[PDB]
Formats: C-alpha cells, sequence, structure tokens
C-alpha cells in the first residue's frame, strides 16, 4: 500500500480538529491526506495534501517528531499534529471536485470505536460518518494528556 501523509490541525483550546468531507468512496468525515509521490519526502506530501484539501499551509507549523502513525490494513498513515491554528480561520480546497465540505468537530465528542449492532444480534459495525477518523481519535487523545496535559 502506497504511505499516506497529512495533519491533524486543532485550533487554539486545543478542543477542535479539523475534518474535511469527501464524495463518493470518500464520502464521510476524515482528516486531510493523501498518496505519497515518488521521491517525495513526508512533512512535503502532507503540506501538499492538506493545503489541496483545506487551502492552508502548514509547511511553517509541522514538528517533525510529532505525529500519529497508524498502519491500517498494511497501509502507513501518518498525520502531523498542528496546534493551535485559530478557529476563524478560512480553509478553501483547491479542488471542490474531490471536497464537499470542511468543519471543526469537537474532539471530546467525536466517537473513538463504531457501535456494533448487538442491539440486533447481527455481527459487525453500524455505519459512521467519522469513519476514517475514528481509528485516530484514542492515540490523539492520549498524545494531548502527554504532551500537554
Ligand atoms: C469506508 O472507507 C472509505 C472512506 N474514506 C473516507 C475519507 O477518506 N474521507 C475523508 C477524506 C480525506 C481526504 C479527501 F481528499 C477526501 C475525503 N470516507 O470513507
Amino acid at each position: 500500500g502506497v504511505p499516506t501523509y497529512g495533519a491533524i490541525i486543532l485550533d487554539e483550546t486545543l478542543e477542535n480538529v479539523l475534518l474535511v468531507q469527501g464524495y463518493l468512496a470518500k464520502s464521510g468525515w476524515g482528516f486531510p491526506k493523501g498518496k505519497v509521490n515518488k521521491e517525495e519526502a513526508p512533512h512535503d506530501c502532507a503540506a501538499r495534501e492538506v493545503f489541496e484539501e483545506t487551502g492552508f499551509d502548514i509547511k511553517d507549523y509541522i514538528c517533525k517528531d510529532d505525529y500519529i502513525e497508524l498502519r491500517i490494513n498494511d497501509q502507513l498513515a501518518r498525520l502531523y499534529i498542528i496546534p493551535g491554528i485559530p478557529k476563524d480561520t478560512k480553509f478553501n480546497p483547491k479542488t471542490r471536485r474531490e471536497i464537499r465540505n470542511i468543519e471543526w468537530f469537537s474532539i471530546e465528542k467525536l466517537p473513538c470505536h463504531r457501535n456494533d449492532m448487538t442491539p440486533k444480534s447481527k455481527l459487525g459495525l453500524a455505519p459512521n460518518k467519522f469513519f476514517m477518523a475514528i481509528p485516530f481519535i484514542r492515540p490523539l487523545r492520549d498524545w494531548l494528556s502527554r504532551r500537554f496535559g
């Protein structure tokens, strides 16, 4: 799987994260990220994908050791953590053929797992529009505890 890079952008209170909503297979909400190009450095891919999807340039705020990285089905996704971005920042994708909407979400209200269907005695998970974000929520909460308190 080709690795993906992007960012977890938080506001100044550390309460809210910035998610983007795509189309079709990417119809739910997730952190801005995308596939690394041949010979492209991780930090440069993260800034490019984030700038293409949000219009916000993270390059001057990226800290090299501040990221969460997950291997999901043998694909690596690494999101650089970018705190302190003002809530009134104007975000605009380059490509509205790819991005429907861009919003702040309260971290404490985002789920960190999908719910089962044990009310229905059926296996599997109910749909959740935050599916792609979910795997990063607990690790992010733990990372913010250790880094900030
Ligand atoms: C069931 O898994 C498929 C799925 N993927 C997604 C998804 O990535 N949404 C966020 C997003 C990130 C970057 C973009 F450019 C566009 C959208 N939502 O559902």
